[PDB]
């Protein structure tokens, strides 16, 4: 039904269809969803499961997604912490979610942009590009290699 791309472990990458899919997110543990978008609606909310983070972004040439990196990893660790997997996800280009997800492996497994690129990319061969996020993941390259 729903594909949930497992970048690793404890961190599954959708659009809005798949995180429709109780099932599969009972199935694969997931206890914490990251909805990165403004008008979608919660899933599941009303069921009183998971924990939640709306990142209220759009996939648009002006937004800002660095904002929004250190709460996300914040959450991503709360899941792992607490041994539970967390699904991020947006729309059917996944692109403001793989922005996310990129950025998270890029701080917290200090791959190179392009080397979590080429990751992410193997698993889910189907990604919208925005080339205003590919410009905030390498500033944030730049500041991951500086200290900042
Ligand atoms: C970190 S993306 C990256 S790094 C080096 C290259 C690319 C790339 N990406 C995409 S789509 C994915 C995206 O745009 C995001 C939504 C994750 C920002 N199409 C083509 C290319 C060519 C070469």
């Amino acid at each position: 039904m729903a594909e949930l791309t497992p970048i690793l472990p404890f961190l599954f990458l959708g659009n809005e269809q798949d995180a429709q899919d109780l099932d599969t997110m009972q199935r694969l543990n997931i206890g914490y969803v990251i909805n990165v978008t403004t008008h979608l609606p919660l899933y599941h909310y009303e069921k009183g499961l998971f924990n939640y983070k709306r990142l209220p972004a759009t996939d648009s040439n002006k937004q800002n997604l660095r904002q929004y990196f250190e709460e996300a990893f914040e959450f991503i660790e709360e899941a792992h912490q607490c041994g539970k997997g967390l699904l991020i996800h947006c729309q059917a280009g996944v692109s403001r979610s793989a922005t996310i997800v990129i950025a998270y492996l890029m701080k917290h497994t200090r791959m190179t942009m392009t080397d979590a690129w080429k990751f992410v990319k193997g698993k889910r061969p189907i990604i919208s590009p925005n080339l205003n996020f590919m410009g905030q993941l390498l500033e944030f390259e730049e500041d991951l290699n500086n200290g900042v």
